[PDB]
């Protein structure tokens, strides 16, 4: 959806950074967060 620059180890890392910016979910690809916009 909207790519945010947040370095991941797995998918649970992006849930709080996506919510605090202004989005619903945080699904992380290989080392990089991808938020689902609200």
């Amino acid at each position: 959806g909207v790519p945010i620059n947040v370095s991941c180890t797995g998918s649970p890392q992006c849930i709080k950074p996506c919510k605090d910016a202004g989005m619903r979910f945080g699904k992380c690809m290989n080392r990089k967060c991808h938020c689902t916009p609200k």
